[PDB]
């Protein structure tokens, strides 16, 4: 606010001042400089939210415009855009209107300085229009939309067009998903078949067959109005999507409305026609919904669906071919459709070099994870991988194909330029072992660069799969979340990890580079500041010895064995970081970003929260949160269910000083769930997208639910969009969040593995 007004100042002196100019510029010049800054400016107040001063510009503006008609400029349609701007902002939803047909009216859009186009103008007012009901849905698009698109004039690339399209295609989605029009087509369906059903009966014929005939023609008229929107919609998503790149989440509703209409040939025809011309970097990211629907067919859905993995796996490789890998080595059909993309992947010019090396890459490293051998690989040990004859074959197979690390996150390149990623140069000669059955080996890769990429090569019986779908869809929300002002300006978000699927059994986990588990921190400590308390071990045996008892006993119990074990979370801060400048700051990263994956792992159900599903970086003091697989309240499903909405613990609280809550926790959830009940529409696509891909499990296999304590997709979506729901004001409902997180009664009857006491 400073800078801007004194730049405001600034440009305003300027343009008095006539005498301090130099030679060559007017004071047409010196004005129409100061207009533009002005609009400038008051873009970037509009943002941050401050109306009383977008009032203050935009009066200050409309006092120029006598004297900017003197001296020959033409600045009156941007001026008085801006006006509207400022009414529409303060809630004067029909004068902002009015004010923006008056200017589309009478004003010379084209012969005017800082310009204004006609078909930008006429979807601003056709969004407001429709926002305020002010006009039937019929109308809407025959004025505004309409005029719009023939205004683009055939020009299909830009922002302004990108804009049109994006304008376009929201509407008519937004009226094929309408209450009122499915209750519409609901009410005439069962009249058809009740009057079907009633000629039967009779075979006053004449009369029920020519109501009946009637009936078949409004229900026609109304299919093909919802047709016609349906063709409209494909096809504007995908005209938006190769135009510009401010709307890409279009990509993600591309996709869920076109494998929703996958039979329907309308849609596919209008598919075929307009899909070669998005790049396919829009849809990178969605390969695990695009390959789960590959089939062998020969229909035309097929047809297009393959083409396009095959064109993604080309232009953007390490995105894709892996996704090919795992499906070729109705399971069937895609095995098999899969297996000819892998065929036609190994025969192109431009990835031969690439498919070989992640073929046998991948082969190694699989049979790396399934060998586990008990006198070879004692948990707890640092082994030289060159002594079983697979550590061998692995280190060979690996020196001969370089690729870049297989858990490096890529980003995907626009230019389609992947020759600056990092290959792996070699591997460290030994790698560690944990504690298990099938003993995952924590390899060490020294990369191109010179840095270390570590991995867990997880092998057995367990589901990645579930474990990455989550992580994508977290990543996804966390994104959401920097649209924002109040999340944006705190970095609220969560920090990733990279899971990639090899087979049904075997996985590489990517090892967050130097954390520690918080369990690993806790247990230790405990004993070192607190010697006269008791050992992690007690507390988890003397409560687990209450667990098939009354709740009085247990939570008597639990009260026992708390007021002798202390929380210990403050000195990771004050160990790791000693000076008061640094620790104040990663405190404040901790507070942060456990707030916002509490309120983000509340809103999506995320469960198993444990200590060693949590990791502290003792870098920047930030938590990771792992193992994100039993999502959607898969929890309270479980022998001993999970009951608390997040993980908030006497510990966890402890790390954050004087002020356990009250303060920066309280008031970033109180941002996070703003924020993400306002986004509401887009986490119901990314959750619908979800609802589309065949392999995600929405309930929990009694595998891992024995793993774990020693329609489906409709009822978890439905709660989801109950949590979001706008009923109880944001400050009462993170109240009630608090209150049931870290109650002794709750907290009394978890699981003795939830280590609750810690
Ligand atoms: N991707 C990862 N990055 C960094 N550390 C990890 C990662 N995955 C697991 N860890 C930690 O390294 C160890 C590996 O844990 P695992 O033995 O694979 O599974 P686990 O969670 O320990 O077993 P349970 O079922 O939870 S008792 C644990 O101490 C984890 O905290
Ligand atoms: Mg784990």
């Amino acid at each position: 606010s400073q800078i801007l007004s004194c730049r405001e100042t600034t440009l305003s002196m300027w343009s008095q001042r006539h005498n301090l100019r130099a030679a060559g510029l007017t004071s047409a010049d010196a004005r129409l400089v100061q207009i533009r800054g002005m609009l400038l400016s008051s873009d970037i107040f509009r943002f941050h939210r401050a109306r009383q001063e977008t009032l203050n510009l935009s009066t200050a503006l409309s006092d120029l415009i006598p004297s900017c008609e003197s001296l020959g400029l033409s600045v009156d349609a941007a001026i008085k855009m801006e006006a509207a701007n400022a009414l529409w902002d303060h809630g004067e939803m029909i004068s902002s209107i009015r004010m923006l047909q008056a200017i589309d009216k009478d004003s010379s859009l084209k012969k005017q300085s800082v310009p204004l186009s006609r078909s930008d103008l006429l979807s601003k007012i056709g969004y407001q229009v429709s926002v305020a009901r002010l006009e039937s849905p019929d109308a809407i698009q025959k004025k505004y939309l309409e005029p719009a698109l023939k205004e683009l004039k055939g020009k299909i690339e830009g922002r302004e067009a990108g804009q049109v399209f994006h304008q376009f295609a929201v509407f008519c989605d937004e009226q094929l998903q309408n209450p009122d029009s499915l209750e519409d087509l609901a009410r005439l369906q069962n009249l058809k078949k009740g009057k079907d059903e009633e000629v039967a009966q009779l075979k006053h014929l004449a009369k029920a067959k020519q109501w009946q005939e009637l009936d078949q023609q409004e229900l026609r008229r109304v299919e093909q109005t919802r047709s016609e929107f349906l063709k409209l919609c494909i096809e504007n998503y995908l005209l938006s999507l190769a135009a510009s790149d401010e709307h890409d989440n279009d990509a993600l509703r591309f996709m869920a409305l076109w494998l929703e209409k996958s039979e329907e040939e309308v849609a596919n025809e209008v598919v075929k026609k307009w899909i070669n011309k998005v790049p396919t970097r829009k849809f990178a990211l969605l390969m695990n919904q695009l390959s789960s629907r590959l089939q062998d067919h020969n229909t035309l859905f097929q047809k297009l669906l393959i083409d396009l993995v095959y064109r993604i796996c080309v232009d953007h490789p390490y995105h894709g071919m892996y996704h090919i890998w795992t499906g070729a080595r109705v399971a069937v059909s895609r095995q098999r459709a899969t297996d000819k993309i892998a065929k036609a992947l190994s025969k192109n010019n431009k990835v031969s070099s690439i498919w070989p090396a992640i073929d046998q890459t991948s082969r190694v490293y699989h049979a790396l994870a399934m060998d586990r051998d008990p006198t070879r690989y004692k948990s707890g040990q640092k082994v030289p991988i060159k002594n079983s004859p697979v550590g061998q074959n692995f280190l060979s197979t690996m020196s001969n194909n370089p690729i870049p690390p297989p858990t490096l996150q890529i980003e995907v390149s626009a230019n389609l330029d992947y020759s600056h990623v990092p290959m792996i140069h070699k591997f460290a000669p030994e790698m560690a072992i944990a504690s298990g059955v099938s003993a995952p080996k924590i390899l060490t890769a020294i990369g191109t660069d010179g840095r270390k990429y570590k991995q867990l090569v997880k092998g057995g019986n367990d589901d990645l799969r579930q474990d990455a779908i989550m992580e994508q869809v977290f990543a996804a929300v966390s994104e959401l979340l920097k649209l924002h002002r109040e999340t944006r300006q705190r970095n609220l978000g969560i920090r990733t990890y990279k899971v990639l699927p090899l087979t049904s059994s075997s996985g590489l986990i990517e090892f967050v580079s130097n954390t520690i588990p918080l369990h690993e921190y806790l247990m230790p400590a405990h004993e070192r500041y607190y010697p006269k308390d008791l050992k992690g071990s007690q507390c988890r045996k003397e409560i687990a010895n209450a667990q098939t008892k009354n709740t009085e006993t247990r939570i008597a119990v639990y009260r026992r064995v708390t007021e002798r074990f202390h929380p210990v979370m403050r000195y990771f801060f004050m160990e790791y970081f000693p000076d008061p400048d640094e620790w104040f700051q990663k405190r404040t990263n901790y507070t942060r970003t456990t707030a916002a994956i509490s309120m983000l792992g509340h809103v999506l159900g995320l469960g198993d929260r444990h200590g060693h599903n949590i990791l502290l970086d003792h870098k920047t003091g930030e938590v990771v949160h792992i193992d994100l697989g039993v999502a959607f309240e898969m929890g309270r499903v479980l022998p001993v269910p999970e009951l608390v909405p997040f993980r908030l613990t006497r510990d966890i609280v402890d790390g954050m000083g004087i002020t356990k809550t009250e303060g920066v926790f309280r008031r970033c959830c109180e941002f996070t769930l703003d924020a993400l009940r306002e986004e509401a529409a887009s986490i119901q696509t990314i959750l619908d997208s979800l609802r589309h891909d065949t392999l995600y499990q929405w309930s929990i296999s009694p595998v891992r639910m024995a793993k774990l304590q020693n329609s489906e997709a409709d009822r978890a979506i439905e709660v989801v969009k109950k949590k979001l729901s706008k009923t109880l004001s944001v400050m009462a409902t993170v109240n009630d969040l608090i209150n049931q997180a870290t109650s002794v009664s709750n907290l009394a009857v978890l699981y003795s593995g939830w280590a609750a006491y810690a």
